[PDB]
């Protein structure tokens, strides 16, 4: 039916028939702190693994600090950087961002695209906000544009927020909860474009050397 990339998370694969819809713009929503750079890294490590040209835009974190979280899941990003990875860097070389704005950012990752070559590609912006903390009005326009773009230029894109929602082809929630000293955290998928998708919340964990583990299913 349509081409599918896996999230490298297979029991999450299950969700949404195999994989994310090649092309998609997919929105990661929820708090600081709630496996959504970790989500990220599943996919981008995946894409690698599969010979993918990939890039990751961090305006949060360091390049560094990105790669170290990779090794935490056993993901070892270095030997793949310039080769079949970028790591663009909007907090703080030739990878960085000086002004966080939509058009200096997809110029950016089209000159990335350019280094890596030929081939469907993978994109996480994390986050997509940066682009509009000052502009919060301006998120709708923006995320069109980068979509449109950014699509043209074969990406699949995974856009952290923590408009976006309206405009993207998916949408996955990411929550934590504290409760009896117990910090449990959850995901679902809200939206997804010509996917016959799981409807419930399911409880995942985030496992040294594993990642994102999915727990169980949730009902009503
Ligand atoms: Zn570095
Ligand atoms: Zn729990
Ligand atoms: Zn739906
Ligand atoms: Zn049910």
């Amino acid at each position: 039916m349509v081409s599918r990339l896996s999230t490298g998370i297979l029991d999450f694969d299950k969700l949404i028939q195999g994989g994310i819809p090649q092309g998609f713009f997919i929105a990661l929503t929820g708090e600081p702190g709630t496996g959504k750079t970790i989500f990220s890294l599943h996919f981008i490590a995946k894409g690698l693994r599969d010979g993918d040209p990939c890039i990751y835009v961090t305006t949060e974190e360091s390049r560094d600090s990105i790669i170290r979280q990779a090794k935490q899941f056993n993901w070892d990003f270095e030997e793949y950087i310039e080769k079949k990875l970028i790591i663009i860097d909007a907090l703080m070389d030739q990878w960085s961002l000086v002004n966080l704005t939509p058009e200096e950012l997809v110029n950016k990752v089209i000159e990335a695209k350019q280094k890596l070559g030929y081939g469907k590609a993978r994109l996480v912006i994390d986050s997509v906000s940066a682009l509009f903390l000052d502009k919060p009005a301006m998120a709708r326009k923006i995320s069109y544009y980068l979509k449109r773009v950014l699509n043209k230029w074969n990406f699949t894109i995974y856009a952290t927020s923590q408009g976006v929602e309206h405009v993207a082809d998916g949408i996955i929630r990411f929550r934590r909860m504290i409760r009896n000293g117990e910090l449990h955290r959850y995901i679902l998928i809200e939206k997804m474009r010509q996917t016959d998708h799981d409807k419930h919340v399911w409880e995942i964990d985030i496992v040294n050397g594993k990642g994102i583990v999915l727990k169980g299913r949730l009902e009503e």
